[PDB]
């Protein structure tokens, strides 16, 4: 058979919640089960012709069975749809829409709902196994699985931001140079909220404990370089990266309706992009922040493309330092880049952040009448995932 | 570009733990990375040349970043090669495969390590999210992640072995119907096991500890000696009332499993052989409280995109989560007994959840190269109302 | 022999996650035995014991009552041990050293109780040791399981109260009495001889609720009818009395009688009727012969049940407030009031005083002095 | 001033860590013995005044330990009681009050003891987890350390002050695993000539079903070269070793204390007279010297020298804590012990200081004895001794 293309017919999100905030008492399933039922509804597909639900999710502990499966269910999608959870850490929401991609190109489904959930404040803490087979005696430990799961690195036993120092020094990364970029980052984000360019991808979400959660809480709006230059290092105190110079620990869910192209014209729909290509590429571990370079290389490949061909890219800020070497490396047009901000001011919900990058990507290309668009992230575990993505 | 053809170029697993049984002590992610080595050592692959590794995992708890990718490190392949963790329960190791051929047939890859690892024995505990935000005042509690992650219903509440209660009541299988079975699984598996069946399927895991140093290479969880009279006389394990018992349910279990799935045209190409062609795949979804049903619509799916009636099918691997589930099937779809599970299921061998899809898929191709055979289906239910089914050919 | 009291001490009283959140039980311990000590003018190398009431002793390290008296300065020949007769353990503890007195065992013992609910920690099951295996566990709120929470019912303090209410109505009126009081002896300095201040300088009871507002909802009994869970410490030097005016002290009251009643578990508030029964009749004396009365407020609705049942005349009894107004730091209020009783005799000019609280698992104790 | 007699004395068996008592718990044990003591001792339940309870591990055993024991034993609601925490002292110091308060006319009968299940203590989270452990990771604290087996002032463990005290004493590796051999073989003799059959009651232990009454510490087949071999169990470069140190256990025990007249009275048979007892302080770094204060104040008390008691029940903490006390005192090694000690018999900490008063007086019974002394080290730098008189 010819391989089919793919095209995204709606791309949605919840405003991005901070550490113990707004969306602190939704589950990462709840939050997910808003996004895909939003993206449905935005799409005006009919739901009964969703052949799977694909999402990315990180700290999966004591979720319950499956919790792509749990969300689709709590959508009001039939039991008969189908649905699996995706973990590439940080890739995890993207994986998910690459995924869909790639089953929808491959003839093997006609519309799928990607993307990615993740509660971090509500993450459990753990007893290890000793706890099943008896501590005996002596003491044991209680694991934050935000650390043990989501940001400790599980080759080399220390945190992310450890691996962004390693970057930092590896690519003459500096402080300043840090926190000047966490600077601009929340300036941008401040501008995109003020005027309102993240109104059209966001879906509220109704907390009931009761309120409307609609804006990204997690932005700093009252940021200045002073206060970012007086912070003290984050992971090592001898260390450049700070929590003013990093993303946060955040909640929030991201899903876009992934179709078929002939389907989706022939169901009266109508295309806002095409997914051009795809790509995962493999780092050490201890320089995980650099994943973005081998994956956006062979994104580009696959895709025809030279990286000058891009319109505008969202590269996730999970660290200053990585973000800026990876900029560095790669020969990124800052100005082409973020353009409503990044994660240092909107914070990272890690099992979604992939799936919100590029919802965020594909409403800002709408915006500013842009014609391609490159997304990507960094992983733990040393790895980066891209998508190249043509409006419309 | 055109769809490519997927073939399995070599299939391994462990052999299968008893819950704290010999691989107890030997976490999910090294049985994964001793499936990963094995797996591409059989297929004569060279390693520089794997595109990726998928693998099933469930009980992810404490086991740190992409269980799946820590595997990969650890089985020696390149930081350069990806990899990525795949949830969908019991289906996990299946799906996986099938994820794997997926990006074969699309052009994405040409070689790819799938499969699935599960240790159930070292799953943890978990305090809820009021640990972290405080409990304040008041009692909270501690929950058994094989439970809550794993066995129990997401939307009933209520364990997997309640959701073949409620098959059985469907089906009308009765007890004695459900001990039958399970006693014919029990002497199959020791059939297999004694005659070295699983000799050529089974890469050793040396178990080293303090108290002892030690090479686990046969399935322990099957129960020798297993008579009617026994089986009859078991409690049922999950409602006073009920037909299911331990007896004629699959256990809670430890193991890992692994293939390599290739291009055609590129493992030819590289003179390596293929084993057999992957000619379908699909997943269904039924009703959480009838979950055990979820192989109807996964195979039946499967046969249509192969263009396969199930007559056409050789030898079947039907997963036994639950006698009950797996006699309901077995009627539903009309299997014709002979063909299924004839080295035994997983009611004598086990059942280490994320493992399971990828374990019954190896044990089927080496069954159907004993016994040259052409067609084969493999077939799993999935916790939470779903299926998943995958069609292979020699 | 005879023993009196020579001293007489405690903190403030803190409020759950309140000022005194951050002292352990054992600082706040070591705190009112010194101060003791010091109020006494006692030659600190006399002391022979320290017994100290502390019930959420779990976690809190070996023997707290010694850990408190090495913490207060004493020398390490100085012995004690802790007690645990739940609410009644920092009376109980004064009875014992009476009781080691009268019995020429010691001369000088320094006795109270020591709580810190706000640092009472949480358990795994001995289900954690041996192994979970398979199945779900609890972890179990300290407060609730060694302290608040029936071992023969499994239900709460407050269901006893429940009890009590229905066997003897929605007790706001006594709240408000007890705030009432309490405000006016805080505003007028009648604490301020009483109170050792805690550098945390914490020295003023801040559970006390001005401008109360009762009239909510009821675990009916309301958080405004019944006491709270605190922090403090209480202590006392008891002495022989011969070997205190030989060593040039001044005794304050001595010490009639002590006693302590069993009653069902479900009614537990009643405790105090047959611990005050035995202690009068050990002491020669009638109810009525009492000038004033310390009966600790867990809730109003015991505390009106217990005064019914024995027919106390209410002008004489907490006449600076009580437990709902000022707090019920477990292990320390059975030595609290027995302070704050002797104290409010002696402005009083009042000769007898009768101490009494209930006490969780169906107990009573009560204690007679003579001023 | 009253007299004070003991009219029974009675105890389970010591289960191991883990072992047969591990599924019972310590009230419950409380509770087995209590009822025993009181039945031995033939005196009308109605009568008893008080119930006194050495219990150190509290946590999470709900409400005053001790009045949920007497409450499970049978006595009546109106009997009260408490519950005494001085450490491994608490099961003597329990006895003590109840003597005590005879001596006072505050009673006329008590039943006193102790009750420990270490198996079944539990784990801590602290604190933290009320206000919320918020981001990173928290401890796990075992209960039996933590409350039980660590100084509260050093932070180190009973083992460290016992090699504190074998350094300080020249109490060397070979002499511990000498003396820990030796209580093995009397421990083994006296189980073999059913030396412990009077003075243990069994438990019905119902899981598979049985009755527990002969000791399971004990390691018979105990040897000079086993013991030899092992690793110090505290600090790399030390000398104590689970070999020479008691053991982690389960048990309870119970004494029937009663004034001498009221006993008589009521046509009962006084066993022993209660003669003095005696609490000492030491430093915490060298608690395992405590029964040498504590000793020297008993006999003060009890007008009579070291060499007028006939035989000693001295706890064996540690060999090298044990082996200290004895030089510094000057104990007649034939005297002490004489059915084995706590190196073979294990030490539930809150019963072990009732534990060896029942196993005294027993002893003293069978060898037609007139003087006793029972005496243990406390953590925290104290000691506990008692001196009764049979009969
Ligand atoms: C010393 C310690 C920590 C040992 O406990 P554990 O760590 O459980 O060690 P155990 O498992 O009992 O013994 C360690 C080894 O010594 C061995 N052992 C002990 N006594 C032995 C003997 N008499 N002959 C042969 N082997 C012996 C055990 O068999 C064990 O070997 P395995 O691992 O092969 O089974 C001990 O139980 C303890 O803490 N005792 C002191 C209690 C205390 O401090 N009480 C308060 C006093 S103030
Ligand atoms: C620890 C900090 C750096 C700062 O958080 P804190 O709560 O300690 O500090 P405040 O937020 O209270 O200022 C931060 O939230 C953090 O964990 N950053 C890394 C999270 C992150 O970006 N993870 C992705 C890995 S690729
Ligand atoms: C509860 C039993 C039946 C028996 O385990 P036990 O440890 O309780 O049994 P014994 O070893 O005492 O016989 C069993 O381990 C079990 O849960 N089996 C079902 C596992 C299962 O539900 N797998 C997923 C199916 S879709």
């Amino acid at each position: 058979a010819s391989m089919k293309n793919c095209v995204i017919v709606s791309a949605v999100r919840t405003a991005i919640g901070s550490f113990n905030g707004s969306l602190a008492s939704t589950s990462a399933i709840d939050l997910g089960a808003t996004v895909i039922k939003a993206a449905i509804e935005r799409a005006k597909i009919d739901s009964q012709h969703v052949d799977e639900v694909i999402m990315g999710n990180v700290l999966q502990a004591g979720l319950g069975q499956n919790p792509a499966r749990q969300a689709l269910l709590k959508s009001g999608l039939a039991e008969t749809v189908c649905g699996f959870t995706v973990n590439k850490v940080c890739g995890s929401g993207l994986k998910s829409v690459a995924l869909a991609a790639q089953a929808i190109q491959a003839g093997q489904a006609q519309s799928i709902v990607a993307g990615g959930m993740e509660n971090m404040s509500l993450a459990p803490y753990l007893l290890d196994a000793k706890a099943r087979s008896g501590y005996r005696l002596g003491d044991g430990q209680v694991y934050d699985v935000i650390l043990r799961d989501g940001l400790m690195c599980a080759t080399h036993g220390y945190h992310m931001g450890i691996t962004a120092e390693n970057v930092a020094k590896e690519y003459g990364i500096t402080r300043e140079m840090q926190d000047e970029l966490a600077l601009h980052s929340q300036r941008k984000a401040a501008a995109a909220i003020e005027s309102g360019a993240f109104t059209a991808e966001i879906v509220p979400v109704n907390v009931v404990t009761t309120f409307v959660f609609s804006q990204d809480e997690f932005p700093k709006a009252n940021s200045t370089a002073e206060a970012l230059g007086a912070l003290r290092p984050a992971f090592d105190k001898a260390g450049t990266v700070t929590a003013g110079n990093a993303s946060g620990i955040n909640d929030g869910a991201a899903a876009l309706v992934i179709m078929e192209e002939s389907a989706a014209l022939a169901a009266g729909l109508t295309p806002l992009a095409r997914i051009k290509s795809y790509a995962s590429g493999g780092v050490p571990p201890a320089l995980m922040g650099m994943g973005p370079v081998p994956a956006t290389q062979k994104a580009l490949q696959l895709a025809g493309l030279q990286l000058a061909d891009i319109d505008l890219i969202e590269a996730n800020e999970a660290f200053a330092a990585q973000f800026l070497a990876v900029g560095k490396n790669l020969g990124f047009d800052s100005e082409k880049v973020n353009v409503n901000g990044g994660a240092i001011a909107l914070g990272h919900p890690i099992g979604a952040s992939g799936a919100r990058i590029l919802v965020t990507l594909l409403h800002a290309m709408q915006a500013r009448d842009k014609t391609l668009g490159l997304a990507t992230l960094c992983i733990g575990g040393g790895q980066g995932i891209a998508m190249v993505i043509e409006r419309l």
